[PDB]
């Protein structure tokens, strides 16, 4: 019973663009509102047509395929079908006051990957660290400090034209938290043979599908796929050190904890993670709330 709230907060990201109020209980689609009138808005920038964005619903030759594989642009959502009402994509989340695509380049779901790598903390021998509330272990997982807000996060990203979620994941993880892009060439084949027997074991799928994101539209929304891959024994990532990507403005091994402040919904995915691999979450028991 909770709306989707980012999507509704305004001004609409880099613009100051207010949006249309909507009421909570007119939040779903099935709610009748005959007066709901939307604020129109798309970024000049997605508007230029870069090659990221799709072409105006009424350009004429674009045909989109929704709910579907079209071409190098998967417009399936994760969460399953969307609905179609007037030419175009209708959140499934629902009504966020605003029509068209604000700073997104695709009608419809705008896929992201979320690479979430793990690995136990361990002291100078090597050893696992038992948190004594919890009696789990403490796990850590590579997170990044933003440039652009200074929020720390998972180093994820959009997935690119014609690329696979599976692609994502390694590149995101890659260039920004070991900034592949600028390391000794051919020592890039290590990152590489590291990365492929971490991205080769298996792995485990925290959450897919529609993120509540204040980039949100009527029409186009953002949707990830969190991918957990763990190093159990730290021989993988054991000799491999953490270097930030140029969007990045550091990157370190995080402890997880229910303290955790991270962008987006980040924590809420670092939350599945520490309940999969049986983690340490609840640093306080508020014990003393009950104790004399
Ligand atoms: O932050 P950018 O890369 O711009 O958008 C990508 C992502 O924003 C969030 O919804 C997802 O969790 C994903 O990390
Ligand atoms: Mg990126
Ligand atoms: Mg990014």
């Amino acid at each position: 019973e909770n709306s989707h709230n980012k999507a509704r907060t305004s001004p609409y990201p880099g613009s100051k663009v207010e949006r249309s109020q909507v009421p909570n209980e007119k939040v779903g689609w099935l709610v009748e509102w005959q007066d709901y009138k939307p604020v129109e808005y798309t970024a000049v920038s997605v508007l230029a047509g870069p090659r990221w964005a799709d072409p105006q619903i009424s350009e004429s030759n674009f045909s989109p395929k929704f709910n579907e594989k079209d071409g190098h642009v998967e417009r399936k959502s994760k969460n399953g079908l969307y609905e179609i009402e007037n030419g175009r994509p209708r959140n499934p989340a629902g009504r966020t006051g605003l029509v068209g695509r604000g700073l997104l380049g695709r009608w419809g779901p705008n896929h992201a990957a979320d690479p979430i790598i793990t690995r136990w903390k361990r002291d100078s021998s090597g050893n696992k660290i038992m948190h004594p509330v919890s009696g789990k272990h403490i796990l850590q997982f590579v997170a990044i400090k933003r440039k652009d807000c200074g929020e720390w996060a998972i180093p994820g990203g959009m997935v690119d034209p014609g690329e696979k979620i599976s692609a994502t994941l390694k590149r995101e993880f890659g260039e920004e938290a070991l900034n592949s892009l600028q390391k000794t060439s051919a020592e890039k084949r290590e990152i590489e043979e590291k990365l492929h027997k971490l991205f080769s074991q298996d792995h485990l799928v925290i959450y897919k599908g529609y993120v509540d994101d204040p980039r949100n539209t009527d029409n186009a929304w953002m949707e990830t796929e969190a991918v957990n891959y763990h190093d159990e024994t730290g021989e993988i990532m054991d000799n491999l050190m953490l270097e930030a990507g140029d969007d990045a403005g550091k990157v370190k091994w995080v402890d997880i904890n229910d303290k955790l402040k991270l962008y987006a919904s980040h924590s809420q995915f670092i939350k599945l993670v520490a309940e999969k691999r049986d983690a340490h979450w609840s640093e306080d028991s508020e014990a003393d709330c009950h104790a004399l």
